[PDB]
């Protein structure tokens, strides 16, 4: 029974607290090593003639990447402490994995042999605001998106050529855009938009950030943004601004101060200054974005500083009842600031959601006292994976899938932003070959998979970019030049999910084949409801087979209304060439 | 090459920062799977011809458990910024493991592909005060240690029969005693000493707390106190009390005051009653302790009482300059008030010790933003079960301890209070069987572990207790019912270490064998220094090899002095029943 395969322990994803009442205990044993494993349990101060007490409660297989099978346990500790082992058998073999070790029976004459959970303590329990958890982003560039009253910049009108526009340069889009195209989106389904910087700043990207306090000229004012949001909260959108606090412009205030002071700068500490003189010939001599000069690191790390941030982050938050946070680059700032800042947004307003940009493992993030979550970039990673450059396989995504999932606490996946693209990747359309087939197929998993999705506003018409900058075309508005067939699609989607929890916040179960290396097929459930999830990614008709549960009386496929019924113990699902199907197995 | 022992994360103990400008980052594999493992790193922004640029380091294994190997690589990335993954090889097969997966070889289209360490940030480095890693704590027990000004207690003089004397009873102690025998420590060599609740509480231990503002009458008055510390500063002694927040007694006034008031008491929420009326029937109706009824649990959560708890860590740590603060039951207490303490504490007096007591797994606590370290009782296991219990082996044991160390980073380590016993477990001596033999042994891996060790007042000098409350026993101030044969030992141990720094802070290597079971010989190095350390756990002479290098010059005998000459490749070493000796390896 392989026990290099087998591992707990007790922080993080692998033990955790659901709830102020609930803990949930993973463990990961090898592919099928381990036909069982039950939880031995027992609180801490449970003892019986000079012997700790304690029952045990079988654990269910949840997953299983590539190599990994991972179990889970939930239990509610009596009094809220509790001390645990398990035990895997397989077979004839029976282990009794604890953190001192194995055994092939359970000590009972102390408690420190097993792992331990303390105290489960509301406070520390991960806890992101539940609204997330059913809307459905949107992120909108503004400076390409609508023009409203021209007070933009002097340069290029609207749309170029079929092909080669955006120069890195304005087109004029402006915060009086969103509010007139308000309604399309409203109409669309989307319960939220995410936009880019848009204070002070001398660039199309407002991340050379100038004044974090005022709000680029060109997109408007204090009112225009008060409109938005009004107008937005009316509709049952939240808007969610982006912070861009590891970085500032060549233009911000305290670092122009640091050429006409330099040393004598009272802002001399408020960068990453390593040499003076500030010469950034070969490249900067402080640190910067990534190289970029017109980008200083902020020192957050300096009281000044800290409190500066930290005062911005709270007054578009006052000012303006927004209702979340980006974090540009966030997880290059200091652990520290983040749970202060963390404090203070949650303290005025408990439910903004913050939101980290982490293309990577956040788990450092993710523990409950700084993010809320992050741009899950990995999930997206496997997706066009899949179904873009079908480079991978069904399985192989099902794995890469399971893997990803399983390295977080549940309530952390299921306020997950889980995006395709943004501002900062090829156009979800360009990366699927211009087979509006396929992109269709992604809006059908990303949609279709639990957590807070975003779409990237041109994305949902057949919008066609590529790597950036050609990402960020302006907006297609032209009811003819705009695919409202794709639109209809995720337009029926949003409402699917809308409407049918499981979709959007319940667990996955994915179906796959080693030889049948194009037929993927997952079941979303949640509690009674169960949406199944047919998919053909493959160019020629095919036929997958789809089981169903006996205790099913209808199963009304989606998106048609063809409501027929069970009666058998699988169903082979035929499907054009890279078509697909839901359906929402009924119960009696 | 069995991919389900490789492993990593960009989090704790698999990857950390040193110092500002080093990064640790550690592989597992399996047993001897893999020959080698070179480390792919490079920054995040360093690319060329639109490919991630990047070296190649080598990574050397550190240990192993039973199963695992793991390995370590010391990178200082440009910039503080790094992307990596890992090129392990075992003969002709070549894995580039990575935070994605698995490759043949290292994908360079990407930087996605590899896991990342975001930011190297000083804020976020974990550290303990440097001095807690150079001295060596001796633990009193303020009831039973030395009587001096009787204004004690009306019971039992001192010492009963030679066994059954500690019957949960005072016998007089006070704070005047340390201050008295303060010349005893100063000549055994402690540099620090922990003493157990001493603020105002009706008990022999003063954990059932009734003022944390106020010493216990029989312990003496801030004078008394006042003079401890001025006397032990001025010997070179840094005095850590003991904080239990956890809980309060059935004394406190608060508590006291939830009787003649209840709903209506302003203290209802400063504890955690879940039914009124409070009933501690057939046990308590609210949290306590273990089943404490005299013993409530305090809630932290509550802002009142979390200011009342931090306004007494500071008290002390103004009026009285201690060193440090032990948290009894600290890991039943909710991570945010621990982050709130430390902020504190640290902002007071910095070089204040923060030690926690965990009987497990700490690294939840242990991240650098709550403690500085735990009382480590799973070394304290290890060692008891091979010195005292001969349970395990010599190879079994250099795992299980290769184990426990590599769970956690360096830094970490380097600051573990390292204890063998307390006022909650049986005497060191009456757990080695009366054997001195043994117990000689356990002081000697100890007093030569890295850390920060920690000595039972009584056990130094052959005291005899075991399971509590004979593990309290008044301690035995009569030089001839106390042996000197072991005081004197540890006494040259202490000192041994107090000027061999790769005993105190240094990297151990052990060199055990499958076939001897009985022989551990292991290694401390620390830069040029090397103090091996040979042992025969047996009960018959031995004859333990021990390998010299080549550049060695000397090999100097502590102890003894006997210093020779290295000249060979292997010495064995002739050592009697339970013997053992220590070498320092010259150098030319």
């Amino acid at each position: 029974m392989r026990k290099e395969a087998i591992h707990h322990r007790s922080t993080d994803n692998f033990a955790y607290a659901y709830d102020s009442e609930t803990l949930h205990l993973r463990l990961q044993t090898k592919k099928n090593d381990v036909d069982h494993v039950e939880l031995l349990f027992g609180d801490p101060y449970e003892w019986h003639d000079g012997a700790w007490q304690f029952q045990t409660m079988p654990m269910r297989k949840t997953g299983s990447d590539g190599l990994f099978d991972y179990w889970l346990a939930e239990v509610k500790p009596p009094y809220r402490r509790l001390r645990y082992g398990f035990v895997l058998r397989a077979g004839g073999e029976k282990l009794v994995y604890t953190e001192k070790g194995f055994y092939h029976e359970a000590p009972s004459d102390d408690t420190a042999y097993y792992f331990c959970f303390p105290f489960l303590h509301r406070v520390d329990l991960f806890q992101a605001p539940d609204w997330v958890k059913d809307t459905v982003w949107y992120q909108i560039f503004p400076e390409r998106f609508a023009n409203g009253n021209p007070a933009i910049s002097p340069k290029g009108a609207r749309p170029w050529g079929s092909e080669d526009p955006t120069p890195t340069s304005f087109f004029g889009g402006d915060l009086q855009g969103i509010i007139d195209h308000l309604d399309y989106l409203a109409d669309l389904g989307i319960t939220g938009i995410y936009l880019t910087p848009i204070f002070r700043a001398p660039s199309n990207h407002k991340y050379d950030t100038a004044d974090y306090f005022e709000i680029d000229p060109h997109f408007g004012d204090k009112e225009t943004l008060k409109t938005l949001v009004k107008r937005c909260h009316e509709k049952g959108i939240r808007v969610m601004l982006d912070a861009v606090f590891n970085h500032c412009g060549y233009e911000f205030a305290p670092f122009q101060d640091v050429l006409k002071n330099g040393a004598a700068s009272r802002y001399k500490d408020w960068f990453h200054i390593r040499e003076f003189p500030l010469q950034t010939e070969p490249r900067p001599n402080y640190d910067t974005f990534a190289f970029v000069p017109h980008m200083p690191k902020l020192n957050t790390a300096h009281p000044e500083v800290k409190r500066y941030l930290l005062d911005v982050a709270t007054y578009w938050i006052r000012e303006f009842d927004i209702d979340g946070w980006r974090l540009d680059v966030a997880n290059e700032i200091d652990h520290q600031f983040w749970r202060e800042f963390r404090q203070a947004v949650k303290a005025l307003k408990p439910d903004v959601y913050i939101l980290g940009e982490i293309w990577h493992d956040a788990m450092p993030w993710l523990r409950g006292d700084q993010f809320d979550a992050v741009m899950n970039y990995p999930l997206a990673d496997a997706a066009l994976r899949f179904f873009a450059k079908e480079d991978m396989s069904a399985s192989e995504f099902a794995d890469r899938l399971m893997h990803v999932l399983h390295s977080y606490p549940k309530q952390v996946n299921e306020a997950a932003f889980n995006l395709l693209g943004s501002h900062d990747t090829p156009r979800l359309l360009t990366v699927c070959g211009g087979d509006v087939r396929k992109v269709k197929l992604l809006f059908l998993f990303q949609l279709t998979f639990t957590g807070s999705p975003c779409i990237y506003y041109g994305d949902e018409i057949g919008m066609t970019g590529g790597n950036d900058p050609e990402c960020r075309k302006c907006m297609v508005w032209d009811p003819e030049k705009q695919n409202k067939e794709l639109y209809e699609h995720v337009k029926q989607l949003i409402a699917l999910r809308k409407q049918y929890r499981a979709l959007r916040r319940g667990d996955v179960a994915f179906l796959t084949a080693d030889d049948e290396v194009n037929h993927l097929v997952y079941a979303k459930t949640d509690g009674n409801e169960t949406v199944m999830i047919i998919i053909n990614r493959s160019n020629e008709a095919a036929e997958i087979p789809m089981p169903i549960d006996a205790r099913g009386k209808w199963l009304v496929n989606l998106l048609t209304g063809e409501r027929f019924a069970a009666e058998a113990e699988t169903l082979c699902v035929s499907l054009p060439p890279y078509g697909f199907v839901l359906y929402a197995v009924e119960s009696w």
